């Protein structure tokens, strides 16, 4: 019942200024409803759809349908008007997108991640560039496969593997060890991204030197205007030992009872 017919969608523009891969603005003509359309090798492409069929949460991206074993193949997703969170923060009116709205943003992502934690999913690339902003500041967690779509300024090699270095937990850099706790660390950086209205992490520091810095216990400074308690949440997310890091259940609770 997920199967749609290609011709029921009118295809329009490339999303994200054309830096988010083969994903388009489209319209489900029957409902006059704007949708996002991922277009197409096929076995990875089909496995994405399968995963997304088992994802239902208000702060996670929502499959609407697929067009299958015929090219072009589509994955059709509910449309998020305002696009990615990174660019959103960077270009927003900060009286409208004020500290309350920043908090509401973080609280939404932690709910999404609480849900992924319960489902034993590991995201592996959490960051503001992978979050979507819709009407009334609704935020949804997504995965655009950006490691194949971006450059060495964001994704590059550490010890012979490719990483989004400045979002990557130390044990993942050192052992290719990925877990829900490596996603917590990433969440830490994403909280810093939100609080800075989309500043790049470790400003001015080359991706080359990040691991050694962390290892000597350096972490990023408290952003301007960020409450001490939210900063300590970042610092909790960035414990060297993944065991010492809070669960997403724990983080969500902290926002709830602030
Ligand atoms: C203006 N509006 C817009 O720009 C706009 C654009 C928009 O486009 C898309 C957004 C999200 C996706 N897809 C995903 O998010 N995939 C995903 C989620 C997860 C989770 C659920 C596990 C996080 N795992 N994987 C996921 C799973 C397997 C994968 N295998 C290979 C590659 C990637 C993969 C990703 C997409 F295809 C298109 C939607 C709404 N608005």
């Amino acid at each position: 019942k997920w199967e749609m017919e290609r011709t029921d969608i009118t295809m329009k523009h490339k999303l994200g200024g054309g830096q988010y891969g083969e994903v388009y603005e489209g319209v489900w003509k029957k409902y006059s409803l704007t949708v996002a359309v991922k277009t197409l090798e096929v076995e990875e492409f089909l496995k994405e759809a399968a995963v997304m069929k088992e994802i239902k949460h208000p702060n996670l991206v929502q499959l609407l349908g697929v067009c299958t074993r015929e090219p072009p193949f589509y994955i059709i997703i509910e449309f998020m008007t305002y696009g990615n969170l990174l660019d959103y923060l960077r270009e927003c009116n900060r009286q409208e997108v004020n500290a309350v709205v920043l908090l509401y943003m973080a609280t939404q992502i932690s709910s999404a991640m609480e849900y992924l934690e319960k489902k034993n999913f590991i995201h592996r690339d959490l960051a503001a560039r992978n979050c979507l902003v819709g009407e009334n500041h609704l935020v949804k967690v997504a995965d655009f496969g950006l490691s194949r779509l971006m450059t060495g300024d964001t994704y590059t090699a550490h010890a012979g593997a490719k990483f989004p270095i400045k979002w990557t937990a130390p044990e993942s850099l050192a052992y290719n060890k990925f877990s829900i706790k490596s996603d917590v660390w990433a969440f830490g950086v994403l909280l810093w991204e939100i609080a800075t209205y989309g500043m790049s992490p470790y400003p001015g520091i080359d991706l080359s030197q990040v691991y050694e810095l962390l290892e000597k216990d350096y972490r990023m400074e408290r952003p301007e205007g960020c409450p001490e308690k939210v900063y300590e949440l970042m610092r909790a997310c960035w414990q060297w030992n993944p065991s010492d890091r809070p669960s997403f259940a724990e983080i969500h609770q902290a926002f709830e009872t602030m």
